[PDB]
């Protein structure tokens, strides 16, 4: 008999709500997550990614409301960078082939604890790092083998609003979701 | 209740919508999600693209040449956006509007059009507080679920699938202006 | 009704009839060839995604002696480009009443209307549509315009609808298998 | 009353299964099977590809499995060359009007059994080479005349994760999923 609360998502387990009641910090991936997944490239070697206007938003308000929100990739690009830029994330990484190194290195930077953090994550790759977090959320079309493992599956598809709904879930969590606002920097 | 509907090429419309979009004189339509998918790309060396429905031009061009304003309202600023409006002959443009009201009262106060005479289409928390105030709120069918159940009508086609052609569609059918409008 | 199976679904033996006749397949772009969208970037850069499928069925219309023309209201070099990679050598951008270049295309290539289907996606589309041998709208094309053609596509636009529609008219007249 | 094994995409015949646990070297087409067969032109002569990362993790995995990948296109870009690089692939083929040329020099010079090849392929000029492998493929949203004619048709669609859905089968097909490591690029 799980007790559930009603959501703008739909119907969201007690035990995530207070999962996503303790986080002061969301960690994301990127390719999969903020995005659908692709990557544009062009013959001159240019290089597009697209990103959803409502996730920036969510973002913005979680940053306003002190909560801490970091990016960790296994790819590199200036464009992301620039992204990062304009939400006012501060703790980007890049590169990154093994996910934990830079998760342990965030936990000390902010003197956090691993139950205060939340992860939003796609593919295999970030399984090693959502294992050990407070809340560990799959999108809604990650890999299949990553979609039974995490805390929570979001109802919206990666690169259509499914940060978005992690931003809402973890402030409506802590009472902050009817005041919260997302204006840029 | 038993309420009235009129049957429409994109479903039944309930009566209290189509007597509201019989009154509108101005369209203003928010971009990010309602004229476009929600994405922005962004590229390496600074690049940044938007997509804009080709049909939903045509619903803006009916509009226009119907004697309709058309408004776009946005807290984002981009030139490419300026390069779109210009294309379709909007001369109501408001960029990097933090504040949506503040364009929204002066377009009311120059047009002179009373609110009840305002349509509004968008995907947002920040779109209600126009919205709330407008005789026509619309969402876009994948707008955020919040905005949803507060407007007058949700459009069955999502953002930039052709949801702004859709109540430009609307407007017109409800003014016996949809058969003879031309974009 | 009578109806043959196609790898599409089912089809109205009156279709297939009004297919097996044609000599000039003409297509709208924005919403047909594509899925309507149009990319814009700050510095005037201008984008359009055509889809591979599309351009494989257009090849096998052109060397199974069936001639493709593009009628469109928007100009962009990015369409010039598009065309000649296809070899379509009767292109008409900027064209504002549609009926004139549709006029123009009879006469050129000798053709009867009978002769000619036409793809559209929007209103615009239908002055010509009505007046040709098989008329056919995209899966998604503006609602107003779905029950009027001859044939709706099941693939949307921009996704294969134009594939459709040439492996429509080849099958209609023998030429499906040796394409 | 044919056998069948329950994958994260669900089940796969036996048959599929002893097919795939045979390949020694994976050849993908691109446009419709690396991507979702969309070509992106510009007034200025540019022309994108989009590629789906969870596809470049699923051939990582291969090539580090000592299974080999290549590519064999009839288009020809210089952006193709370099998303092959990314993804360590070194048997790449464009412009290839006939693509049995191809086939035939990669069997050759990588001592290939046809029965050790997979193909995935998404229309009818796919058809000759896919004719004579031993795992042919067809993507989710392939050609419909083309779907009847594969081993498998899979349940992703071209450019959403078809050839990692791919790569996911020879991988479990051979006991080497869970051991596999790959890069999400
Ligand atoms: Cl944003
Ligand atoms: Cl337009
Ligand atoms: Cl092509």
């Amino acid at each position: 008999n799980t007790a559930y609360i009603d959501t703008c998502y739909g119907p969201v387990a007690d035990d995530v709500i207070q999962r996503a009641a303790n986080i002061r910090l969301l960690i994301c991936d990127v390719d999969g997550v903020m995005s659908d997944g692709l990557i544009y490239m062009g013959n001159q070697g240019e290089e597009l990614k697209a990103f959803n206007v409502r996730d920036g938003y969510g973002i913005r308000c979680l940053i306003t409301s002190d909560i801490d929100v970091a990016i960790i990739t296994g790819r590199r690009a200036k464009l992301l960078e620039d992204r990062a830029n304009t939400l006012g994330i501060t703790h980007l990484y890049q590169g990154q082939s093994d996910k934990l190194v830079a998760y342990h290195e965030l936990l000390a930077t902010l003197q956090c604890q691993p139950e205060q953090v939340a992860y939003i994550g796609d593919d295999l790759i970030d399984w090693p790092v959502m294992a050990q977090v407070g809340l560990s959320v799959a999108v809604a079309d990650a890999h299949p083998l990553l979609l039974p493992k995490a805390h929570y599956v979001t109802r919206i598809k990666g690169g259509r609003g499914a940060v978005r709904e992690v931003c809402d879930l973890i402030l409506l969590a802590q009472d902050k979701l009817e005041g919260a606002t997302g204006l840029s920097i």
